């Protein structure tokens, strides 16, 4: 009994304009109708707006590896066109052993160093003559690689979304997916002012990913969101920091890197959530300052900024991209972890090809990336 519009259609309705909807219906905007729903007013208020922005082959399991190392080429050579200024800054990362445990510093160097050839071991005097606040007494040695990169996110996302547009795509923002029915072939996406048809539904909700597919009837994967904090401080006068690397420590305690002229901290949380529009913890917060100041001499006052996101994950830790088994047209691009931005060329590309029933392109396949690997089928016997 409300007005509605007439309903518009597309070959690819997007559900979600962050990261993973951007590169997806960026690679798959040249070659049909995209149009990308958004729920916010803005396409990177949740976790593509949140992230520490940098790039790090070494981290996460053999897939996302091989996803972030596929997708290097693009951030360093993107179409012209596509974005003003260069989309990477040289950024090294330090994981430094602060618990005494050589043996898994070992196992992560041969490991790095495997994928990343100028991966390098130090031992404390040099972890601590690169970051000279660092406690000496804390530190058992460290692994660096050269070859980290801080990422201008903010380009990257508007340089996605922008190229949809040229190639005439939509990018709605205020158009929450609130109904999705399948209907004469097509799925049927009710928005609050009109409908949107397409044969394909690509599913990029981020933690609202098994929200989606439960409108959709579809059956979900069991995406877990985990709440990260971070926090932006000023460094004490005298310590010029600004090009110190990314340092994380090797369990994954904390990591501290330059942001400009400040500091980013993070306590590298992971504590399990509902999807949600999510929030700092005092705890999050003081638990990562705390550590900062017991392995460096550092002493922080107040933090300027702080910020939470969601960090969302399957059971294997793996990225999620292909059709739903027995749900024709419903396509996840989902999980995308801690990784989805310096995954996010390879996985814009490989998603746009297998939705389009394309092989998947020569260059992602040397990486060692293929159909099943990507597959929410795997998730299943
Ligand atoms: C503190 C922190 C540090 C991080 N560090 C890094 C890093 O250094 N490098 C890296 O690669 N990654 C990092 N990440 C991970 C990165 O933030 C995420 O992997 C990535 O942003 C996920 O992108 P997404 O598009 O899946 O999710 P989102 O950006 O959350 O986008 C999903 C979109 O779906 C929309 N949506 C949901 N439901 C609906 C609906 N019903 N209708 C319409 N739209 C809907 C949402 O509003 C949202 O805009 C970090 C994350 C955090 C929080
Ligand atoms: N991906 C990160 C941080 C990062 C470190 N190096 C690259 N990325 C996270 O906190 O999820």
């Amino acid at each position: 009994h409300h007005h509605h519009h007439h309903p518009i259609e597309a070959d690819y309705l997007v559900i979600g304009a962050g990261i993973a909807g951007a590169s997806t219906g960026y690679w798959l905007s040249a070659h049909g109708r995209v149009v990308v729903l958004e729920r916010e007013a803005q396409p990177g208020y949740h976790s593509t707006g949140r992230s520490a922005a940098h790039y790090t082959v070494a981290y996460g399991t053999p897939q996302v590896r091989a996803l972030t190392a596929a997708s290097r080429a693009f951030f360093d050579n993107p179409p012209a066109g596509f974005c003003e200024h260069p989309l990477l800054s040289p950024r090294p990362e330090m994981v430094v052993d602060f618990s005494d445990d050589p043996e898994e510093l070992r196992r992560q160097y041969e490991s790095g160093k495997a994928l990343v050839p100028q991966m390098r071991l130090l031992d404390a005097e040099q972890a601590c003559s690169i970051v000279p606040v660092l406690r000496r007494d804390k530190v058992f040695g460290a692994t660096y690689d050269p070859t980290g990169a801080d990422i201008d996110t903010d380009a990257l996302h508007q340089g996605y979304l922008r190229g949809i547009r040229r190639n005439q795509g939509q990018v709605l923002c205020n158009h929450e997916a609130l109904e999705i029915r399948r209907v004469d072939g097509a799925w049927e996406v009710r928005c609050d002012a009109g409908s949107y048809r397409a044969a394909v539904l690509v599913n990029a909700a981020g933690a609202w990913c098994d929200a989606i597919a439960g409108l959709a009837g579809v059956r979900p994967l069991g995406l877990q969101p985990k709440r990260r904090s971070a926090f932006i401080f000023a460094p004490p006068p005298g310590i010029d920091c600004h090009d110190w690397p990314m340092l994380v420590s090797l369990d994954e305690s904390f990591y501290l890197k330059p942001d400009a002229g400040m500091l980013l901290g993070s306590p590298a949380n992971a504590d399990p959530v509902e999807a949600h529009d999510v929030q700092p913890e005092q705890l999050d917060i003081a638990t990562g300052m705390y550590l900062i100041e017991e392995a460096t001499t550092l002493t922080i006052r107040r933090p300027e900024h702080t910020w939470a996101g969601l960090r969302s994950f399957v059971a294997d830790g793996d990225l999620v991209a292909g059709y739903a088994a027995n749900a024709e047209g419903f396509f996840w691009v989902a999980a995308q972890g801690g990784y989805g931005i310096q995954t996010s060329a390879a996985m814009g590309e490989a998603s746009a090809a297998l939705i389009r029933h394309q092989p998947l392109p020569a260059h992602l396949r040397e990486h060692g990336l293929d159909e099943a690997m990507l597959s929410p089928r795997r998730l299943s016997p």
